[PDB]
């Protein structure tokens, strides 16, 4: 039978999920199960969980990010640039591949969203505005971006069916890992900025490994190996979601282990 929203939101206060909370869910839909009205049932139950004075924070990105035709040029390839979509944060659809929730978040009424095309973030609650801006190109998930401000505000990472390699706070552990051999990406997005398109293009730390024993295509990256760490070493909450095995996560936690094991691994 279907999970209701009642349901749900029990299991996220059995979890720990406590009213005012700054969450960054990681779902699985698929790992959840049924449920009563769609994956919109799931969001109304993580807002009915933080309640009025907490916030929801999630990775949403573009369905239509150039990142893979514009990556490694110095400026988009021409054909890119006279017919892409400039990124329009009311209306640009979330990435498929990350979720089928967050399509459902960034629409909420009042969900805020983030600048930055490619790691654009959603925001629902009254924080929303601080966290989402600014966002700019070249600060994707490291200082200055919302993970960071998240980070500071008492983030727990909520992990429904989601495995290590789905914690994308710490991309910004790498961001600031005092490590040798960073792996840097260039890329570039098409911006509003008075109503009309700029490419802007950037360079920032490669998320997809942050240095070269990380980055194999099918993984595992330093993320998954990291993650796959701090759980084996330390109590997290731990219980279901839905049909989902789930985990609340102090964010602020993960973030420094993960500072730490790069920093212990790589040379300065
Ligand atoms: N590397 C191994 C990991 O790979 C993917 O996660 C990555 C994404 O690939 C990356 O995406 C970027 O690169 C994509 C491919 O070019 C673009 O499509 C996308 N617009 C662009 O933002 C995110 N920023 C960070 C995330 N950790 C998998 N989901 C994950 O399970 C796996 O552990
Ligand atoms: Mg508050
Ligand atoms: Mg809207």
């Amino acid at each position: 039978t279907p999970w209701s929203k009642s349901e749900l939101v029990r299991q996220l206060r059995d979890l720990g999920v406590r009213s005012g909370d700054m969450v960054m869910p990681h779902v699985s839909l698929r790992a959840v199960g049924p449920l009563a009205d769609g994956p919109q049932t799931l969001v109304d139950a993580l807002i009915e969980a933080v309640g009025p004075t907490g916030n929801i924070l999630a990775f949403v990105s573009w369905r239509d990010s150039p990142y893979e035709q514009t990556l490694g040029h110095d400026a988009p390839p021409a054909a890119i640039a006279q017919s892409w979509p400039a990124f329009d944060p009311d209306h640009a659809p979330a990435y498929p591949g990350f979720g089928a929730i967050n399509e459902f978040i960034r629409t909420y009424p009042g969900c805020r969203r983030s600048a930055h095309p490619d790691a654009s973030m959603a925001a629902i609650g009254p924080d929303a505005a601080w966290l989402v801006a600014p966002h700019e190109m070249g600060a994707a998930y490291g200082p200055r971006s919302p993970i960071a401000r998240f980070l500071a505000h008492a983030g727990k990472i909520l992990s429904i069916g989601a495995g290590p390699d789905a914690v994308t706070a710490l991309h910004y552990a790498e961001a600031v890992a005092r490590i040798e051999g960073k792996r840097r990406v260039t890329y570039s997005m098409p911006l509003l900025r008075e109503g009309k398109r700029v490419w802007v293009t950037t360079s920032d730390w490669d998320s997809n490994g942050i240095l070269d024993e990380y980055a194999a295509p099918d993984g595992p990256d330093a993320v998954e190996r990291i993650a796959r760490d701090y759980l084996a070493r330390t109590r997290v909450a731990q219980g279901p979601v839905g049909g989902a095995q789930s985990r609340l996560i102090d964010a602020a936690d993960i973030v420094s282990f993960g500072i730490e094991w790069l920093e212990a691994r790589h040379a300065a």
